[PDB]
């Protein structure tokens, strides 16, 4: 039931297409990796010809060439690849009126929950028609804003895909989540946390995940979901201390469902990842004081910010940061 | 009920003490960090004088100075610090006859499950007496062996605390666990896994944890434990689809207990950490084929090995690798 129907048609003049970098292409900077490159490149051409046949002026760019100037030149952004390319596309759109549309250029292998339905990959003119008639819904997805302050801070971001101070609004917003933790996988993180302006709790864990409704289907879900076997063990323990397989798969699914919420809900699902002796809650604001030696904040898996002892971060949710996305019929 | 009573007294001639590097000392390479340094240093002196008053020849070393030659010179190793210093001490002992003893030099802040009971920190002569009389149990803790093969491998280890090929036995054994995953916290890992010589399963997750019975109380427990609130939700869902607080805390505890097993059991608890659409099982052998760009194997949190595409790792459990530890009365 999400979104709202378009008031009129969507008939843009200028569109930037940002295209995924294929596994084959990553080497330039065995048979099947070339195939998946042809499939993708073929679908990007299909997208570009469709735009051009309608009369939309089109710029094709890769990650290295997708900058703020092209976003401002464009009336709309089209991410051609997968959910990651949606994440790339959105990282440089800060205007809540500029639409961002994702097309899964490889349906049979990288099914992407942030892109149009797979039918519109091979039938993309049909999507452009529906846009023209106004037969679609706008969906404004909430995103997370990040402020950084403290001593020895560094607000300059690092693109992971290419290898005393007042509060500072960081240059990206999180569509999926903000991950806060030590740069290195195997080293535990130490920080003080304040949820909704509450008291500071000292915490030692393997990181923090702060996600949106959009992001709740992503890392947060795998951080927090329970397996059908665990539910079965819990019940057997309860049945033994105090059961069909369809009845067990249903409690699991109902439980795992409660981990998911609407991408329109302006709330943060805050998960403490593997705490060491509240692990998860909803919130409007979270503030983290870093107490670690070599930590980072990673936004949507791609933009990293240094986050070392004496840095303070505050994440919250602002209407200005909504991402204008679309919902198509089928 | 673990261990076996000492056949005779333990009266060593030469002991190496490896001492924790305090938070204060890490800077040399605010009031309270100096205090915790005094507490530790005071307890190290207490340990050393106790050894020397008995007549044991003693060498005191820090991490940088704890090498294989000192281990061979010593009849026994004493780790003075916490469970991490136990992990350091054991990383360079490969002889299943050489005892390794841990003393918590800071009981009131870094309680360590691998060290003697806290009483023997301030009453260490009493521990030496019990060793002399033979009033203690030997506990042989199982450890994990790591073999590495494939193309482009690098078997040289890296100490994290200081910043085509045939199978190759790596120079350390895991007392807690082997962690396998991408070097960077926020990047998912891709590998093929083979448990007990079974078929290869392609897997995408946030890493693999392969722990011992000793290690099952450590990272694995926080990877796999369920919170009392989750159990409560599961039951409420089941009660609603199909409950006291002491009855809920008991199912949680019984469930979390099943995640723990004896440090004498020669089995690996294999956990897939946050799998992306078996998550956990016991095994004798696990083989991992790396399919990631910048991955590592981290042993016991401190020794790291490069583990990139085309590397194959096999972990198993060998009697030769048991760590000779002690159990004291109280
Ligand atoms: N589940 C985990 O263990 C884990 C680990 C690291 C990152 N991630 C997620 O990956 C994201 C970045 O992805 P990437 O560009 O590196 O691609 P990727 O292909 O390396 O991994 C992302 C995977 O999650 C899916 N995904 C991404 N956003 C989603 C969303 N909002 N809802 C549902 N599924 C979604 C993608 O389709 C893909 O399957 C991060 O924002 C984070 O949420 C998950
Ligand atoms: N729980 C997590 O999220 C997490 C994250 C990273 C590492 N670790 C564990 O930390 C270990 C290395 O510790 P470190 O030297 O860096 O010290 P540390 O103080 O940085 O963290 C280790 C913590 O776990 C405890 N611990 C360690 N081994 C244990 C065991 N066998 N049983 C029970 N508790 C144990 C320690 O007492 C300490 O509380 C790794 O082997 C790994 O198991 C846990």
């Amino acid at each position: 039931g999400c979104g709202s129907r378009a008031d009129g048609g969507f008939r843009p003049s200028r569109v930037v297409v940002v295209a995924k970098t294929t596994r084959y292409e990553f080497e330039q900077q065995y048979s099947g990796l070339l195939e998946r490159h042809h499939i993708h490149t073929k679908n990007v051409e299909h997208i570009i010809d469709s735009l051009r046949n309608e009369g939309i002026e089109v710029r094709l760019v890769k990650r290295r060439e997708y900058d703020e100037e092209t976003v401002r030149w464009a009336d709309a952004v089209i991410a051609a690849g997968g959910d990651g390319t949606m994440l790339l596309a959105a990282s440089k759109v800060l205007d809540r009126l500029k639409p961002v549309i994702g097309v899964n250029t490889d349906p049979e292998r990288s099914e992407g929950h942030l892109c149009l339905p797979v039918r519109y990959t091979h039938s993309f003119p049909e999507a452009l028609q529906k846009f023209y008639r106004g037969e679609f819904r706008w969906l404004w997805r909430q995103r997370i804003r990040l402020y950084l302050e403290g001593t020895g801070i560094n607000p300059v971001p690092v693109d992971l895909h290419e290898q005393a101070s007042g509060p500072q609004l960081l240059p990206v917003r999180a569509l999926n989540e903000v991950f806060i933790g030590e740069s290195l996988s195997s080293r535990a993180s130490y920080y003080e946390i304040s949820v909704d302006d509450g008291p500071w709790e000292k915490q030692k864990s393997s990181g923090l995940n702060l996600c949106t409704g959009t992001g709740s289907k992503a890392w947060s879900f795998n951080i927090n979901r329970v397996a059908t076997q665990a539910v079965e063990d819990v019940l057997n323990i309860a049945k033994r201390q105090g059961l069909n397989r369809e009845l067990v798969e249903k409690v699991t699914n109902e439980y795992n469902e409660s981990l998911l919420y609407s991408p329109e809900e302006p709330k943060i699902l805050f998960s403490i990842r593997e705490p060491i002796a509240r692990q998860r809650c909803f919130s409007s604001k979270v503030c983290v004081r870093s107490r670690c030696w070599d930590a980072c904040m990673v936004v949507d898996g791609g933009t990293s910010f240094e986050f070392n002892d004496g840095a303070i971060a505050s994440m919250m949710i602002n209407k200005e940061d909504e991402l204008r996305t679309v919902l198509l019929e089928q």
